[PDB]
């Protein structure tokens, strides 16, 4: 298991610094 949601543009907009 793996995703890049820290670099995802999408996630980052959705989740901001989350990461």
């Amino acid at each position: 298991i793996r995703d890049e949601c820290c670099s995802n543009p999408a996630c980052r907009v959705n989740n901001p610094h989350v990461c």
